This record gives structure tokens, C-alpha cells and sequence, in this order.
């Protein structure tokens, strides 16, 4: 029942000397809604959510540099590289004010951009987002040894680069319902060759867990501090048991963040868009008019 197609015409824009791909649908004026994916996905992740929003709002969904249909420049692919390319993507499209719809490393990018551009963010919808994880005990037990191995020298590259563990293992393991072969092939396409998989390994090595790495920890702490003091309208989707945002964390955010609406989506691990896209898309569409 969940759609497997990707019925969006490609759009491309030159960013810092590379081509970046993005979805661009909906009315051409008004406030645009910017959808940001994370690891190891692309705009494909938003395919069943955008159609709920496009009747009323411009929907823009870029593929991060090195991901989806975007180019693959010779970068480190550290978080700062993604910050630079997304910053330049937003300026290249001439976006002024935006609504953010963000997930995983797309949420680190979105929140970090919002903190630096607070007058330009009219609302933030988010789910399974990057926050400072205090201990490995807060990481789900069934994935703890794997993510520690991703962050272990040599071992992590063997798993993610050589064996494609993030696409073949983590992605289907972090969806409650079974992903279909058609969906897996969409997610596999940008990473068929090992030489393309550096972003997939860099991302877990940047996750802020138990204080490390210190630079990302401080950056994420900073935008969470901004979020806790910001009056911007906020919409959180959460599932059970979750991965980055377990129920107790969703509850804590419901108590501490200003101007927050929360929506429980039912069963969900990390890629909540793949378990209940209809609820996520319909609730975003209902929330946008209040902005
Ligand atoms: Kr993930
Ligand atoms: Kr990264
Ligand atoms: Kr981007
Ligand atoms: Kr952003
Ligand atoms: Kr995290
Ligand atoms: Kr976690
Ligand atoms: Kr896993
Ligand atoms: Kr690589
Ligand atoms: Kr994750
Ligand atoms: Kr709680
Ligand atoms: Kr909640
Ligand atoms: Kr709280």
C-alpha cells in the first residue's frame, strides 16, 4: 500500500562547482517547505509525504552532496562539507523564509541552519533527529555493537564501505515493516560502487554519542539550546520503540520545547517515513496553515 514510485521530475542546480539534484513541486510562491533527508537515504525518503503538502505549498527536497542523484565530488564528506553545500544550495535557489521538514543528519543540517538564520525559519517539523546521546546505554541494544563497530578503526570501513552494511543492514533493520526490493533498489542506486560510500561511513563517525566527537557534540548542543529558547512552531513525530528519539525523549521534548505539537505514529524505529507516511504527511499538511 505504501507507494514505491518516485514520480518527480529531476531538477538540478550548480552548487560550489557540483550539480545537486532536488525535487521541486507545488505552487511557485508562498513559503516553501524544505525536506532534508539523512543517512543513507535521499529525497526518495520523502516520496509519500510530499504529495500531502504539494497541493498547498512549494516542496523542495534536495539530495545531499554525494547522495541520491547529486554529484560526487572529492570531499572529506565531514559534516562541515554538508553544511557548506546545503548553505549554498539554499542561496542558489533564492529561498528567503522556509518551513523545515527534517530527519536524522538532515535534522542536524536543518537545526544548525535555523540557529544561524532564525528569522528565516517559520516552522520546523522533525522526527528521529540528531541530539547529543549521553551514553551508549541510550543507544538501542540491538544496534549498539554495530554502531560501535562503525566507529571502530578499520572495522567500520570494512562493514560500511566494503560490505555496504548501512544500506543492506541498517536501512531495513530500522523500518518496522519490510522494505520491498523495489524500494531497496532505489536506496541502493547511489551506492552501487564502494568508492561512492564515504558519506555512509563518515556520518556514523560524526554521531554525537557519549561526548564524542567533541566538535559535533558542541554544535548539536548549541542548536538544541537554540531550539529550547525559540518560539518557532515545532512539530515532532515519534514512534515506538524509536532509535534516536525513544518515547521517554519524546516526552521530555513535549515538556521542554516551546510551541511544540507532538504526533505519535505507532510502531517505528528510525525511518518513520517508511512506516506511517500517511499520518506524517497529513499532519504536516494540517499544521502548515497555523504558521
Ligand atoms: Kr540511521
Ligand atoms: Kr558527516
Ligand atoms: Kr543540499
Ligand atoms: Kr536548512
Ligand atoms: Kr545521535
Ligand atoms: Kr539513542
Ligand atoms: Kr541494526
Ligand atoms: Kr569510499
Ligand atoms: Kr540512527
Ligand atoms: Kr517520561
Ligand atoms: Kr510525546
Ligand atoms: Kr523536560
Amino acid at each position: 500500500e505504501i507507494g514505491t514510485g518516485f514520480p518527480f521530475d529531476p531538477h538540478y542546480v550548480e552548487v560550489l562547482g557540483s550539480r545537486m539534484h532536488y525535487v521541486d513541486v507545488g505552487p511557485r510562491d508562498g513559503t516553501p517547505v524544505l525536506f532534508l533527508h539523512g543517512n543513507p537515504t535521499s529525497s526518495y525518503l520523502w516520496r509519500n509525504i510530499i504529495p500531502h503538502v504539494a497541493p498547498s505549498h512549494r516542496c523542495i527536497a534536495p539530495d545531499l552532496i554525494g547522495m541520491g542523484k547529486s554529484d560526487k565530488p572529492d570531499l572529506d564528506y565531514r559534516f562541515d562539507d554538508h553544511v557548506r553545500y546545503l548553505d549554498a544550495f539554499i542561496e542558489a535557489l533564492g529561498l528567503e523564509e522556509v518551513v523545515l521538514v527534517i530527519h536524522d543528519w538532515g535534522s542536524a543540517l536543518g537545526f544548525h541552519w535555523a540557529k544561524r538564520n532564525p528569522e528565516r525559519v517559520k516552522g520546523i517539523a522533525f522526527m528521529e533527529f540528531i541530539r547529543p546521546i549521553p551514553t551508549w546505554d541510550e543507544w538501542p541494544e540491538f544496534a549498539r555493537e554495530l554502531f560501535q563497530a562503525f566507529r571502530t578503526p578499520d572495522v567500520g570501513r570494512e562493514l560500511i564501505i566494503d560490505q555496504n552494511a548501512f544500506i543492506e543492514g541498517i536501512l531495513p533493520k530500522f523500518v518496522v515493516r519490510p522494505l520491498t526490493e523495489v524500494e531497496m533498489d532505489h536506496y541502493r542506486e547511489p551506492f552501487l560502487k564502494p568508492v561512492w560510500r564515504e558519506p555512509l561511513w563518515r556520518f556514523p563517525n560524526e554521531l554525537p554519542i557519549a561526548g564524542e566527537p567533541a566538535n559535533i557534540w558542541a554544535l548539536v548542543e548549541a542548536y538544541m539550546n537554540w531550539l529550547h529558547q525559540s518560539p518557532v512552531p515545532k512539530l515532532l513525530f515519534w514512534g515506538t520503540p524509536g532509535v534516536l528519539i525513544p518515547p521517554a525523549e519524546a516526552a521530555r521534548l513535549a515538556e521542554s520545547l516551546p510551541n511544540l505539537k507532538t504526533v505519535f505514529i505507532g510502531p517505528g524505529l528510525h525511518y518513520l517515513q517508511e512506516d506511517n507516511p500517511d499520518l506524517i504527511g497529513s499532519e504536516i499538511a494540517r499544521w502548515l496553515p497555523a504558521l
